[PDB]
């Protein structure tokens, strides 16, 4: 499913991401935009053999099981395919674990390089949240 900007904003808010660990909703929408272009089915293979899944491009090396990333952890306790669903719940719940992991949202390269320090409020402007 390819979410609309405000549709995703509302879904993320409903799932408790607004200000989760101090990160305003605009941060989450911006990260999703640049990680997956709001597409829940996005996947990208990394050089180490791991793969990123879903709207938040969660990595199989640590957070989910895809059965093809040797010696990886499954810290979110879910098959990576769960992260591609039209229902963002699994992605959000896992993201909460990631963001609490100590490095905050810096865990998402696109957020660090494209959202961090920018006017992220712009990502929710105009939405009825
Ligand atoms: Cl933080
Ligand atoms: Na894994």
């Amino acid at each position: 499913k390819v979410f609309g900007r405000c549709e995703l904003a509302a879904a993320m808010k409903r799932h408790g991401l607004d200000n989760y660990r101090g990160y305003s909703l605009g941060n989450w929408v911006c990260a999703a935009k640049f990680e997956s272009n709001f597409n829940t089915q996005a996947t990208n293979r990394n050089t180490d053999g791991s793969t990123d899944y879903g709207i938040l491009q969660i990595n199989s090396r640590w957070w989910c099981n895809d059965g093809r990333t040797p010696g990886s952890r499954n810290l979110c306790n879910i098959p990576c395919s769960a992260l591609l669903s039209s229902d963002i719940t699994a992605s959000v719940n896992c993201a909460k674990k990631i963001v609490s992991d100590g490095n905050g949202m810096n865990a998402w390269v696109a957020w660090r390089n494209r959202c961090k320090g920018t006017d992220v409020q712009a990502w929710i402007r105009g939405c009825r949240l």
